[PDB]
């Protein structure tokens, strides 16, 4: 009925580290009063919130994307670099409000190299034009004399700073989208600005928009497919229903299936191997406003874990994803001028990032199953999903061989899961297990109360065969020595 | 490393009958001189092959799809019908031929029934009008006093036939058709034919073309997905190389689950629940001229098993399926003057359709994976498949319940495998299990040897765990209790 | 048109029935003159053709030797209907119509 049978010998294939990306719009309080927030007794020299710096770098972030999201498409960068004095306040029309850019490449770049993250540009091309893209490029990663590689230096950073990832445009398909275009005008953008860009630094990645619309994908692709390494999908979900949120990992699942079956039918993307980067994701249904302060619950964190484990599964379709985003808006944290409250979806990285391989192991997963039609997202679309598992999981291995890792979800809304395991090869030895875990589905941390929802550990005793029983809502990560 | 669990008590899905259909063109020798042969020793009164009726009767053909293929996109229907000897004689712009028209759509219609076959009728939309598409149905399935309702009567069946399936168009994308069309012309044409047709009968399905291209697919489901009941898609593979031919069945699975993805992400189409029909499929490589009389080896009909293993899997999102094509031409069956051969792609038909359940149970396989790059068909297209099993199986039971089959393909080439199967809550008894092999990949059968390739069976005991030696490009039905 | 007993029956595609077409276009012309109207024929451009139509108006309007108005002289009117008023078409902007434009 369920069971879980892992063999560390037989390594899948590898887990992109970049699967636990995350994302920081200029929206809200995500930069302005989130991350960076200046003369606060919270924050260093540089304005960086010292106890936000902290629960970042406990998630060891791999890659960030910045600065946007709706806001990018007009976004002129130059606007945010230089003496912060004369950055020019502009009027940001995406979130209708006064960006005084104080927050700019520099101190992007700065925060990135803090907390050890790649850093993820999106470019302007609501506003924007080549010419402007191909600036930036420059400014971050020219090693010569150009005006710009030197304009860099002049603002006290000789060294380039080697930008590897370029979002080319962000939704250019939606009406809400500052210079939204159709699928042709995208799809032929798309390879310019992709082709020139790559004239200058062939060692980029870049990140072309995808949908849910299958002609728009097919276009881009098609136009584009021999010089994108990437085509991008944006995935947000929930309800007020439990079972509907959490199945929303398996609706997800099939369409990333579909658009690596669109790239498989275009030759020229199939051939370069482009795949997806899931850009954008989160639960967000209950807020719409100019902040998107949703209030994430323990339901939407174990949504959150169902992702990572679908991720580390799937990670060679979808070897890039981020998280959106990292501070109040859709916020993993959630800031005040006094503090910070970790979300469960903050948690959710928190156990899975700090117990978790670099490569697959075969795992074979006996669940009981469900159907379920729902709705999702803030506009209540329907959906249905067949066949959700119960319960699921994903084994993972350290590089060196020595660490194995079980990630385990249970989706139970109410039972606990006694379940059988089986290791192969494994001896008889003590073992610890991470559990997410909180009091009910609906559950969160607050100021007063920042650990109703938190990683527990325990040692265990395991061996080539062990139960371990599996608390309701919970995601745990059940860690042995090898 | 390898390995076969079963569990009869677990019921994933039904089998759809249809994925074992077959196809019969008007094209060189598969209807004159392969079903039909007026004046042979070897055929009825009717002019029907009765040895090829015989070896048809055999493989239990769910339903036939006539009468083609490109033929049908410059036929005009009404050539076929009445008094023989006053049908005109047409040239057939397809494969050049003149065309007598003395097998009609009564003939057809005859043949089907003598051979239990539902009719699939594929309509004319190169040259052909809706007008002349409506007649056909009218013809064809009318119960009340229109005049092609009567004409049915007067030529001498009173009662409609009821041709279930019809086929809207045949490959009208491609510049060999006919009267070929743009992804936007098919695509209203085929809203156009499907939804006047179901004013008329509105039980018929309604099968549109798709292919390779995503653009002409999602057009035709974007229009027509409110009103079609399959897409359809044809796959012709082989080369000279065995794993080059029969890793392609692995290549078809990610064609399907492609197509399948495509109606997912059309609302009418995937809300209506529209399907794949597998309506042209064969090894095909060898010949391209106006007969296509490809000689089939063992490699193809180890091919063609692999095919009806992966459709019991997954006939869910593919319903119906039709092997191309059934005599001669591209022919399961291959007749001559003073005989036929089986060859072994009919054998693989012969095989698991006398052999399968109409549900499909519980499976796990364990089987070693290859990964392979090689070409395909005609044109040696280039293509690549990862992880192809060399051990695959799909276990049915009987829709009564008292009877398990467990078919069995090993696609290995040189090596026998001994493999452990665990069938849950079973207790000992004696199987038969019936195996499909030949002396080495190529091996054909003849006039003279017609049994070279053929179906051989062993009695065994089997119990909840128990072992069986699955010989080497074999394909294998273990029948139990 | 033509003797009533040899005239087919049609499935009307529009309101799904059995056609007898035993009041067509004689019929109708004959209706239009007993209550003194002028008659307004609409013509088929779903299935229809321009061939057709002309026809039509040849049947209906010819006052020479052509085929449709021999054949209106055949079925017992030698003199021509002068139909003033012709329809081109009916909604063929609406989905519901047979071959919508
Ligand atoms: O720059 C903006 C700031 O002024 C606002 O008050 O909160 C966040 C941003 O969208
Ligand atoms: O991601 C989209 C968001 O940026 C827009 O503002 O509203 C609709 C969402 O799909
Ligand atoms: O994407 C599809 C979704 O929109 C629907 O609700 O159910 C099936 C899915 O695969
Ligand atoms: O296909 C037929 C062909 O084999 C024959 O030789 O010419 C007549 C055709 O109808
Ligand atoms: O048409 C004839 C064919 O039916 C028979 O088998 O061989 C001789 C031919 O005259
Ligand atoms: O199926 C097609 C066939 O009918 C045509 O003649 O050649 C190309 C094939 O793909
Ligand atoms: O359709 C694709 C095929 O053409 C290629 O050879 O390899 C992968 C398939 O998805």
């Amino acid at each position: 009925s369920y069971g879980i049978v892992v063999d560390p010998k037989e390594v899948v294939k590898p887990i992109s580290r970049h699967i636990y990306g995350h994302f920081t719009e200029h929206l809200g309080r995500c930069i302005y009063g989130g991350i960076y927030e200046e003369g606060s007794p919270l924050s260093d020299e540089r304005g960086f919130r010292k106890d936000v710096l902290e629960a970042v770098k406990r998630i060891k972030v791999p890659n960030l994307r910045w600065p946007g999201g709706n806001f990018v498409s007009n976004y002129h960068w130059e606007d945010g670099i230089g003496p912060k004095d004369q950055r020019p306040v502009r009027f940001d029309l995406a979130w209708q409000q006064e960006e005084t850019n104080r927050f700019g490449t520099d101190e992007f770049i700065e925060y990135c190299r803090e907390i050890g993250a790649e850093p993820y540009i999106s470019i302007n091309m609501g506003t924007g034009t080549l010419d402007e893209a191909l600036h930036w490029l420059e400014y971050c990663n020219g090693k010569g004399n150009t005006y710009y590689a030197q304009l860099r230096r002049k603002y006290g950073h000789p060294e380039p700073y080697n930008v590897k990832f370029w979002g080319i445009g962000n939704e250019m398909y939606g009406e809400w989208q500052v210079g939204h275009m159709t699928a042709d005008e995208y799809a032929r953008a798309a390879k310019e600005y992709t082709k020139w860009m790559k004239v200058f630094d062939p060692t980029i990645k870049a990140i072309a928009v995808g949908c849910d619309d299958p002609i728009w994908n097919l276009r881009v692709l098609q136009e584009a497919g021999d010089v994108i390494d990437f085509i991008s999908y944006h995935f947000y979900t929930g309800s007020d229903d439990y079972y509907e949120t959490v199945s929303t990992v398996y609706l997800l699942k099939e369409r990333l299936i579909g658009v690596k079956k669109l790239i498989d039918m275009v030759d020229t993307a199939r051939k370069r191997g482009v795949k997806i980067a899931l850009d954008e994701w989160n639960v967000w249904y209950r807020v719409s406003d100019n902040k998107l302060e949703e209030p994430y619950d323990l339901k939407d964190g174990i949504f959150a874990c169902g992702v990572l484990v679908l991720l580390q599964k799937m990670s060679d379709i979808v070897p890039l994803a981020n998280l959106a985003q990292l501070v109040n808006a859709l916020g993993a944290i959630h800031t005040e001028k006094d503090g910070l409250i970790l979300t469960p979806v903050y948690k959710a990285f928190e156990l899975i990032v700090n117990h978790s391989g670099e490569k697959l192991v075969k795992t074979h997963v006996e669940s009981e199953t469900y159907n379920i039609e729902g709705v999702m997202f803030i506009n209540k679309m329907p959906f249905s999903v067949e066949n959700a598992p119960f319960l699921d999981a994903a084994a993972s291995i350290s590089e060196d061989g020595k660490k194995l890792f079980i990630a385990v979800v249970n989706y139970r809304k109410e039972d606990a899961l006694k379940v059988p395991i089986r290791v192969e090869g494994l001896g008889q030895k003590k073992a610890t297990v991470y559990t997410l875990t909180g009091p009910d589905v609906n559950a969160r941390n607050t100021m007063e109360n920042p650990n109703v929802v938190d990683i527990t550990s325990e040692t265990i005793t395991v061996d080539t065969e062990f139960e371990h029983t599996f608390k309701p809502f919970s995601c745990s990560v059940i860690e042995v020595e090898l």
